[PDB]
């Protein structure tokens, strides 16, 4: 019930929402369906329209019109916001030259630079070259202040994960708005676009900037606004509220605008009737610079321009049906589109098996535009599957395609040209990012970044303290010249051991064989430098990784690698290893093909058992350090110690057999050298954080050797590629990946063939940031080099996607 009888007068666009039964006069008034009976007339007034002529200039105010042009205005805050260029001979501010920002020009009562942030739905990131000719307003923000060439969004590439990311810098696994339609079992619930049920707070967790900056005693205008209202309005609401008293005033301020993506999807990304809308939003943005130039603010707020999420061409005919799979297609629940999501209709349905749906979806038609997942399976990179509100089922869907569950759910319902969804890397999905202002640097160009990075910069140019996000504060400092934060490197938690030998052979009973019983203190010196770590300074290029919780392992030095050794895990937390461009690759010889040494600097207790691999039928095992990258034939007996053995899967065993042999050669000539730090993962409960050992859900049969998740490697190099990895003086290059340690290659449906056609493209779906497997392994990397602190934090955040330009 609402009692519409009340009145909106002297009440328009209040800030503090006031409760039922009583009449609201707030900007989401519409949407609940609550205004006063005389909120159109008073609040939205559309008379003569938005902008000043000439003959309105000095009227006599008249308070019926949208806005006005007698000489008033100013001081009441509610000029058209062209005011001053028709009447008073100003010019527009798109038409002034940029002038650096040094410092913020204020006026008095201003306790610090407002923030505003104008976000703009399905903008596309190529926009910014290929609409430039239409934006001039978007293209002066963007060539006079800090901009990136794209920012990318978060996966699933839709409207409300993205803006609530924006708002809180979460992942949607954690902030719980996990796509523009959810069903959440425990509370049994459903989230629409259409309807009450998303207002309720529930669905929204984490903290968003508007709630964070309350609670610090920094005021924010309300961000969201009814779509009935017009932007001309907004924009004027804002510039109003910009006139308020000092102790009303916000200090924070959001626009939010339903173009482009609104045309876009009936149009496609790049139809001809996108001009239009991309030419609305600019002159849109030229009402607001105006309206702050004439507030004598142009030069004192910080403005955002951000995208949620870009736009591809999809179309009706490209529709994938699960009815061309499934038998039993009634007994599921899909959520279709450009992502899919799978559960059983009814709960009470025993006869409901997720493995049969799975394999029924895996690679049967050759063409086929969809992968199944099991959730755990997706790609760590994308961070989609800790909350109950994700089906266990997903389906990746390629770019450009849809998924549905018949053909009559795409008919009744070709209308659309465009949509988005697909994975956060694919070029057309990403979006923009401009900063213009005091706090943002003059003319700067930086590195494509996530979108989860913006709350904490957002909270920096407020003075605001970020609550606990997925961002890495300070990865964007870069961004910003003033106001940046200064981090700290964690502090190492636990020491490492450093064991010399203390075990005889004989002590060890492991069920390993090695034919190495062949025999000069030339060299015998030689060999015990190696182990002492003479050659550590080669291989180990940033200091050894620290470790950030408390456990128990062993530093090992060995002549062509370097390992932390995990007496807990039975197996390296870490191995680090360089590789020169001028490397060789060898076999492994006939007569080591089977061979694990014990190591003496380990007690048997501490150490694997090749006994447990001959009895699990299903299990073999690697090596870390690859045999085939030894510096010679002695330095390979090294390689096959016990303390360099990890638990592979078979199929998982020519992944990682082609990567060590083929792969790390070819980055080394490629990059002139890489270093690479490779390990296991543990992630059994999917939350992206290192598992404690109580999580671990598969051991080697018969044996506490816990089975990986997951292997990563992190590849490093010169970012100046004349230099070698090993003596590089600049900025690093970075690749890495957290490849699933499956035990069959189901993903990879062109598997049968050789290596060469398969395992890169499986790699590529699986790279990874190294803050990932930080969060994964609780090691914190490049902790001794060169560079500053901040720099190497925007490298620990950089991905590499492998899409063209
Ligand atoms: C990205 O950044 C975020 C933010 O930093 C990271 O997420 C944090 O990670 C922590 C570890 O997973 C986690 O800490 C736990 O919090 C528990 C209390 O949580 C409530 O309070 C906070 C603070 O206000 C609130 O934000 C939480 O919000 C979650 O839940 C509500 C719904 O209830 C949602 O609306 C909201 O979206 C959010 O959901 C997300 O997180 C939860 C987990 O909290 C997931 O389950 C959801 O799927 C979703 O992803 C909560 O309202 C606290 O009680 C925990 O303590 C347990 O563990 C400790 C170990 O230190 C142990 O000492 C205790 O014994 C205790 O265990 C007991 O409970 C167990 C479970 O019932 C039981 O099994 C045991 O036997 C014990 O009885 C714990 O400290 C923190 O909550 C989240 N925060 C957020 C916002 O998500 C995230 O990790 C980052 N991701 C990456 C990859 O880096
Ligand atoms: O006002 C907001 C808003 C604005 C908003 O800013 C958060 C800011 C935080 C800081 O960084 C900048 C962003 N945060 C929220 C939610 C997350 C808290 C909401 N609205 C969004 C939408 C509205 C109005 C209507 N609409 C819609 O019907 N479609 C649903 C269907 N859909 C759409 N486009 N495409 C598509 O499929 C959009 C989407
Ligand atoms: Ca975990
Ligand atoms: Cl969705
Ligand atoms: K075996
Ligand atoms: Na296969
Ligand atoms: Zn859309």
């Amino acid at each position: 019930w609402t009692a519409t009888s009340g009145s909106c007068k002297g009440r328009c666009f209040e800030l503090q929402e006031v409760g039922p039964p009583d009449c609201r006069c707030d900007n989401l008034c519409k949407s609940y369906s609550s205004c006063c009976h005389d909120f159109d007339e008073l609040c939205l007034k559309t008379a003569r329209g938005w902008e000043c002529t000439k003959d309105r200039c000095g009227e006599v105010r008249n308070e019926e019109n949208a806005c006005h042009c007698s000489e008033d205005c100013l001081s009441r805050g509610d000029c058209c916001t062209n005011y001053q260029v028709v009447c008073k001979g100003e010019s527009h501010w798109v038409d002034d030259d940029c002038e650096e920002i040094k410092v913020p020009e204020c006026p008095a009562g201003f306790v610090r630079p407002p923030l505003i942030i104008f976000s703009v739905d399905g903008f596309r990131a190529s926009y910014m070259k290929k609409g430039s000719k239409v934006m001039p307003n978007i293209e002066k923000l963007r060539s006079c202040g800090t901009h990136a060439p794209y920012m990318r969004p978060v996966y699933p590439t839709k409207t409300f994960p993205n803006l609530y990311t924006l708002a809180t810098g979460l992942y949607p696994e954690s902030h719980g708005i996990v796509g523009n339609s959810m069903y959440d079992p425990v509370f049994d619930a459903s989230f629409h676009l259409r309807g009450r049920e998303k207002f309720n707070h529930r669905w929204w967790g984490g903290q968003p900037l508007w709630i964070t900056a309350t609670k610090q005693g920094v005021r924010a205008g309300t961000f969201f606004w009814s779509v009935s209202i017009p932007h001309e309005r907004r924009i004027l609401t804002i510039l109003q509220w910009l006139s308020l008293p000092d102790n009303e005033r916000p200090s924070v301020y959001a626009f939010y605008s339903e173009q482009p993506d609104f045309s876009g999807h009936k149009y496609g990304p790049f139809g001809p009737e996108m001009t239009n809308p991309l030419r609305e939003i600019d002159k849109t943005v030229g009402q607001l610079m105006d309206g702050l130039k004439q507030l004598r603010l142009h030069r004192c707020v910080n403005v955002i321009f951000v995208g949620d999420h870009g736009m591809e061409d999809v179309t009706c005919d490209r529709t994938e049906f699960l009815s061309n799979y499934l038998t039993n297609v009634d007994d599921i629940t899909l959520v279709p589109g450009t992502l899919g999501r799978i559960r059983a209709k009814s709960i009470n349905n025993s006869k409901y098996d997720p493995k049969t749906i799975i394999a029924a979806l895996t690679c049967k038609k050759p063409d086929q535009h969809f992968k199944p997942y099991m959730k755990q399976h997706l790609p760590k990179r994308l961070h989609y599957a800790n909350n109950r509100r994700i089906e266990d089922i997903h389906l990746l869907v390629d770019r450009r395609w849809h998924v549905a569950r018949k053909p009559l759910d795409v008919y009744k319902k070709c209308f659309f040209q465009g949509d988005h969804g697909f994975d956060n890397k694919v070029n057309s999905m990403q979006t923009v990012f401009v900063g213009y202002g005091p706090t943002f640097k003059y003319r700067t160009k930086v590195p494509p970044f996530e979108n989860i990075e913006l709350y904490n910069v957002m909270c920096d140019l407020l003075g605001l303290k970020p609550a606990p996000n997925n961002g890495t504060h300070g990865s964007l400092n870069h961004l910003l010249r003033t106001n940046t934060f200064r981090p700290t490197m964690p502090d190492e938690v636990s020491r490492p051991n450093y064991p010399g030998i203390m075990y005889l052979q004989s002590e060890f009973d492991l069920g390993c064989t090695c034919d190495d019983k062949v025999e000069n203190k030339l060299e015998e010196l030689n060999k015990r430098l190696h182990t002492k770590g003479s050659t550590k300074e080669r291989h180990l290029l940033y200091g050894r990784p620290a470790v950030l919780y408390r456990t128990s392992y062993d530093i090992l030095y060995h002549t062509d690698f370097e390992s932390g050794y995990s007496e807990i895990f039975l197996m390296p937390l870490w191995t680090s290893y360089t590789i020169s461009k001028q490397a060789e690759v060898s076999s492994i010889p006939e007569h080591l093909t089977n061979c694990v040494r014990p190591d003496v600097r380990v007690s048997p207790g501490f150490s694997q058992n090749c006994l447990a691999y001959k009895n699990d039928k299903q299990m073999s095992y690697g090596f870390l350090f690859p045999p085939y990258l030894s510096s010679s034939p002695e330095a390979k007996y090294d390689a096959f110690l016990v303390t360099n053995m990890v638990p592979m899967y078979p199929a998982f065993k020519r992944v990682w057999a082609y990567f060590q042999r083929v792969l790390v050669k070819k980055y080394a000539s490629e990059r002139n050298g890489v270093n690479v730090i490779s390990g296991p993962i543990f992630d059994y409960n999917y939350d992206g954080l290192r598992d404690t050992e109580d999580e671990i859900k598969q051991y080697v049969e018969g044996s506490s050797i816990p089975v990986p998740t997951h292997y990563y490697s992190i590849i490093t190099s010169c970012l100046d590629f004349t230099q070698p990895a090993d003596k590089c003086d600049g900025p690093l290059s970075v690749s890495s990946f957290i490849l699933p340690h499956r035990p069959d290659n189901d993903e990879s449906c062109n598997s049968s063939e050789d290596e060469s056609k398969w395992v890169e493209e499986l790699m590529k779906m699986h790279t990874a940031r190294v803050r990932d497997i930080e969060h994964l392994t609780g090691l914190d990397f490049y902790r001794k080099t060169s560079r500053s602190y901040s720099e190497i934090l925007t490298l620990k955040t950089y991905l590499h996607t492998y899409e063209s330009e």
